[PDB]
């Protein structure tokens, strides 16, 4: 429209295409390469690389279909003659080496990671998106957010995004854009992730900015469709890396900022001298971040925590607490060669630690090295109580601190609906996978069934409900297994849940007791094969997770799953002197809340985003089709957009439709769901281009179109037929007036013929004479 403000989102096509020549041949570099026939030969096809020109054969039921170049850069996918692996990597691609990085595929939305910043998220941008329907504007996460807003009202029912994806896609990075545009057609929602991605978030190997928890947050609308209130959800933290980090990882980055010196005037008060490689608990793995600025994102952080609205003391009791934590690992120890129970090798660090948590250092490392009846500890019991009470204080913190930014949110005005957004942290694989791990991925596998569910299973559902027409298409995609191997009544969670119970076991009974059950009973579950990538630990057993098959080593995985602070340090703790400290296993409780969310979920008019990595190097603007194209495999997105293309988009409310096609057939009309089961019976109409429902009639494509016209063409007739009405009403009316004017004349022409014969009667003539 010459607007400036679609350099990056508006698409900028002919000759040389021979729709019988040229075609998709699969290739191994870039998963599907231009191919032009030259030869047949049974099933040996030969056809010439467009590329580099080379040549191959191919059997002849590997060929795709390749589209014309009518369909460059689509906007749309569903639009495409061919939805193949190969179509629509080639359209995504295409569109990506050029700037633009959202696409629809039918019904949902597609975007590729830019890694890099793009001046489409623009205040100037969102100007132009507002109450924009997704055809009339480009593709872009506004429309998909401004549409869903749209439903919500006129629709008046709960909206939701789940936005998936790999690590290191754009989950978050979309999350936060869906906010801050929802938000700005407010200041604390948005600067409650900076506070929360301090605490939650960490560098990883594939992420410098990992989400270690899961988020949910509803954004709650009022009466006259503004933002009235919101709050956050907050799943499965990873408690581990707070004591460890893998190696090229770091821990969360609060640590990191909290050793800059952003605010020197804080040193003080953690007790730290600005060195992050000081602390063994936080510079195992990683210690900077290739473009995170500790500094400052240590003010920002500071300065978030003040708009939140947050006292100076609150603000500076997280902090220190954090800071404790610190020096809880700076603790050493020493035994005593006889019983080794455990002494303390000095205190120093000890007492910052008491001090920082107002209990004291002394009746400190008393219940902690022989916990009360009393039970004295080895040196590494004690270690590992340690790392036990980092790990649960920290798990504290982080859920107060989210419980105290929903009373900052929660304001007390008029709810209506809502908008939630799902960030839930993706599928990962390294070279060392665990307990961790499986959690994150069961989370994930999850979700992706959802849309299986909602994409296939459902949209045929409702075709039946509505009472419409229909036969059923298999796109044969069902997870409900792997899912089933790990949370169902006897799977791999609910035996190690009841392997922790028991005091006795070990990492070879749980081991055991896993294969006992499952190997050779589901074929998802099997032996751990051979590496795919070096520095590949330790495998116990392979899972086959929808976006990969990973090697899971199950050892301390029962300790992982029971938490395990002395009750005693709890006792400590809970009369300590700063307010905030003082203030089930695990897989039950997460399976539960988790059940929770989906039950949750379930109650909404879903809208998708489809995150993708273009590839395993954190460069922007570089593709790698390989891994591209596999996950335009196993997230489903051809077949879901099949059914866009395949299916039946008409929907109709018998009540809305009986008043809008009554006047098609009412010499058969003497309850809403009949009299259309009437009116589309008379018009004789195929059951093929419709479909019953309970609720709603369901017509194929086009269809309504013309029953629109249908409509026109009576309502015209009508409307001729009452003027013609009016037409015959006033010929009628002046018809005495041709009859009777016809008599009228014949009276006065008769009548004075006779008054003027009388007058030539010599008689009459006399007689008027005499009158007088």
């Amino acid at each position: 429209f010459s607007d400036p403000d679609f350099q990056y989102l508006a698409v900028d096509q002919t000759a040389a295409f021979d729709g019988k020549k040229n075609c998709w041949v699969p290739d191994e570099k870039e998963g599907f390469a231009s191919a032009e026939i030259q030869s047949s030969k049974g099933d040996e096809i030969t056809v010439k690389i467009v590329a580099d020109s080379s040549t191959r054969t191919v059997k002849k039921d590997d060929i795709q279909s390749m589209n014309p170049p009518k369909f460059e850069k689509l906007e749309d996918m569903a639009n495409m003659t061919y939805l193949n692996e190969a179509s629509v990597l080639y359209n995504l691609r295409s569109r990506y080496t050029s700037g633009l990085i959202y696409t629809y595929s039918g019904l949902f939305c597609i975007a590729v990671n830019p890694y890099r910043r793009l001046p489409i998220y623009t205040d100037s941008v969102i100007a132009k998106y507002r109450g924009k329907r997704k055809t009339e504007i480009p593709p872009h996460l506004f429309s998909v957010a401004d549409n869903a807003y749209q439903n919500m009202v006129t629709d008046r029912e709960n909206q939701s995004c789940l936005i998936t994806g790999e690590s290191g896609a754009g989950k978050t990075e979309n999350t936060k854009k869906v906010i801050m545009y929802l938000a700005k057609v407010e200041d604390q929602i948005i600067q409650a992730n900076p506070v929360l991605e301090a605490y939650g978030n960490a560098k990883t190997t594939r992420n410098n900015n990992s989400s270690r928890f899961g988020k949910f947050i509803r954004i709650h609308f009022g009466p006259t469709g503004k933002i009235a209130g919101a709050d956050i959800e907050t799943y499965l933290l990873e408690k581990s890396r707070v004591t460890y980090q893998q190696s090229a990882e770091r821990n969360y980055h609060i640590f990191y900022q909290i050793c800059s010196n952003a605010i020197p005037e804080l040193n003080d008060v953690m007790l730290v001298t600005p060195d992050s490689g000081l602390y063994s608990f936080i510079n195992q793995g990683c210690l900077t971040v290739d473009n995170i600025d500790d500094v400052e994102e240590f003010k920002l952080c500071d300065e978030a925590f003040d708009i939140l609205g947050f006292t100076k003391e609150e603000k500076q009791s997280m902090f220190k607490c954090t800071a404790s934590i610190l020096h809880m690992g700076e603790m050493k120890f020493k035994q005593r060669p006889r019983e080794e129970q455990a002494e303390s090798d000095g205190t120093a660090e000890a007492e910052k630690v008491a001090f920082l948590c107002g209990i004291n250092a002394g009746d400190l490392l008393k219940a902690l090295l022989k916990p009360k009846v009393t039970k004295g500890q080895n040196m590494n019991q004690v270690v590992n109580s340690v790392g036990a009470l980092a790990k649960s204080l920290y798990d504290r913190m982080f859920n107060w601190l989210v419980r105290r930014v929903n009373k900052t949110l929660d304001t007390k005005a008029k709810r209506n609906y809502y908008i939630g957004v799902l960030d839930i942290a993706g599928f990962e694989i390294f070279d060392f996978n665990s307990f961790e791990q499986l959690c994150i991925n069961y989370t994930n596998e999850r979700l992706q069934q959802f849309f299986n569910h909602h994409m296939f299973i459902l949209e045929q559902e409702e075709y039946k409900k509505e009472g419409i027409a229909w036969e059923f298409i298999d796109f044969g995609m069902d997870l409900q297994m792997c899912i089933d191997l790990i949370e169902k009544p006897m799977g791999i969670l609910s035996i190690l849940e009841e392997e922790c119970m028991f005091p006795k076991a070990d990492d070879k009974s749980f081991q055991d007791k896993l294969y006992q059950n499952h190997m050779g009973k589901n074929r998802m579950f099997t032996k751990p094969g051979k590496p795919t990538r070096p520095n590949q630990g330790p495998a116990h057993f392979e899972l086959h997770h929808y976006a990969g098959n990973v090697p899971y080593s199950i050892t301390g995985w029962l300790e992982k799953n029971k938490d395990p602070i002395n009750e005693n340090v709890v006792a400590l703790l809970g009369a300590s002197k700063e307010p905030l400290v003082a203030e089930q296993t695990i897989s039950a409780v997460h399976r539960e809340s988790l059940n929770k969310l989906m039950k949750n979920l379930y109650s909404t008019h879903p809208h998708f985003v489809r995150c993708i990595i273009p590839n395993e190097l954190k460069q922007p603007g570089l593709v790698d089709a390989e891994l591209v194209l596999h996950q335009l495999q196993c997230n489903g997105v051809l077949e879901g957009i099949r059914i866009c293309r395949k299916g039946f988009p008409s929907r109709l409310i018998y009540s809305e439709f009986k008043q809008r096609y009554s006047i098609l057939a009412p010499n058969a009309i003497p309850d809403g769901k009949t009299v259309s089961e009437k009116i589309l019976a008379g018009l004789q109409m195929d059951p093929a281009e419709y479909r019953l429902g309970t609720t709603k009639v369901f017509f194929k494509a086009g269809v309504l179109g013309n029953l629109e016209e249908m409509r026109d063409e009576r309502l015209s007739k009508i409307i001729s037929m009452f003027q013609a009405h009016i037409r015959g009403y006033l010929i009628r009316k002046a018809y005495k007036k041709l009859q009777d004017q016809r008599i009228g004349l014949s009276v006065i022409q008769r009548n004075i013929r006779k008054w003027l014969v009388l007058r030539n009667w010599q008689w009459w003539k006399l007689y008027s004479k005499v009158k007088p």
